[PDB]
């Protein structure tokens, strides 16, 4: 698939961002809009492409038929706290390979879109990653998984410690893996990494991060594995490795 | 002092944000705008209030005469990386006590202003902190100091570890202490904490964080000390303590 679905996704992404931007208007039970958004998006594509499959929130089991990997609201915590960093992400795959991705920054109203072989764009502007190969001039982004047990957050702190020790020019934790991947998608950041993020968070962000220079691999260096809750994206393969090589396998799924 | 200076600060903050928003337009030597901004701001107030003193970037030595504590650009790193989170902060003090504060989010165009006894406002909207007393429902913000030696970033990771362990509902690192303090200033965040941040970073943010419920104290619980590169702000005295009590003295100045 191509064009028709891509346009449908954009329009849904936008309509969605609106309902969630609006939902943010006033004063933990607003996990209803999440549904409403996912409900809006899916009930419509499921009615326009009846043969398609849908992946959202074991479950993630990607087939060869065109499937939509959707994250109605990335950053619920931000949302529940009205911290203006939340998104809607719609990625589309066919033949078990990511075709396009659409990500809307609801409050800032930034629409990141990337179609394979067609490049990446954020509100009309064509995104290009940075060329940053030196991990000492890198601006690394990350997210603290959903866990909290002393064991998992032992390698978390240490892993961040390694990057910091690595003389890392700076690390940011914005609470929205998708939007963080979108910063890397543009000049904004030089690399992202994490464990515990699901397939619907990197589905769309990867088509973009790729269509704009960038590289998305496994926390091992190996090829990207949607099923494994782990990823490492960066401006260049150089950086993509120094980060991965310096990481330490934690365990999510 | 009061009114006249406050208006002058707003206008300078705005004009400043513009030059820096504009400076962000295109493709590490743009540490000139920093000067230009600080130069603009100071050369004008120093010409409108000749008897005033100015504090900016030992140095911080606050007197009883009206002095301006200025941070021309908070978040140079973000700036150097075009990560859309950078600010201009202008705080004003008289009688060794903070009178008002003005903070401009250059890209988002958000103008946080707070005058003691007159409350806090962000673009006309009146800010109020959250009521969050439970550290398990808190959204904590922080910043990694400018250091990197293994010792200082031993308590950093551990201190964050303690909050996380404390079952902290979430932690964010946006690279802009002022703007983070402004999120806490509004509903956005429930608490902030850090070591290694200078007096010009919390000068203005404190008048605001206070004029909106909020509390700003020392990482010890004691009263706020501008001179010490350390602060702990929060929605309520409850939270303000759990955070402080669980911290571990690091050392900056």
């Amino acid at each position: 698939p191509w064009e028709e679905c891509f346009q449908a996704a954009v329009q849904l992404a936008l309509r969605a961002g609106q309902i969630i931007r609006k939902a943010l208007t006033e004063e933990d039970l607003v996990t209803e809009t999440d549904h409403l958004v996912e409900d809006l998006i899916i009930s419509e594509l499921r009615e326009r492409f009846p043969s398609h499959r849908f992946i959202a929130e074991a479950k993630c089991v990607l087939t060869h038929s065109p499937t939509w990997i959707i994250d109605p609201i990335d950053g619920t915590c931000n949302f529940v706290h009205r911290f203006p960093t939340v998104a809607v992400s719609i990625g589309f795959a066919v033949r078990q390979e990511l075709e396009f991705g659409v990500i809307y920054h609801c409050t800032e109203e930034r629409l990141y879109t990337g179609r394979r072989g067609r490049g990446a764009f954020c509100n009309g502007q064509r995104l290009r990653v940075s060329g940053e190969t030196d991990l000492s001039k890198a601006l690394v982004l990350t997210e603290i998984g959903p866990k909290r047990d002393p064991a998992t957050l032992k390698l978390f702190l240490s892993n961040m410690e390694r990057l910091l020790h690595a003389k890392a020019h700076g690390v940011r934790v914005i609470g929205s893996s998708t939007l963080a991947l979108c910063h890397l998608a543009s000049g904004a950041a030089d690399a992202y990494y994490q464990f515990g993020l699901h397939c619907w968070d990197l589905a769309a962000a990867t088509v973009i991060i790729r269509e704009a220079g960038g590289i998305v691999i496994d926390t091992s260096g190996g090829p990207l594995d949607l099923m494994a809750c782990r990823v490492v994206a960066a401006s260049t393969r150089e950086m993509a490795m120094l980060i991965a090589q310096a990481l330490q396998t934690i365990n999510y799924g």
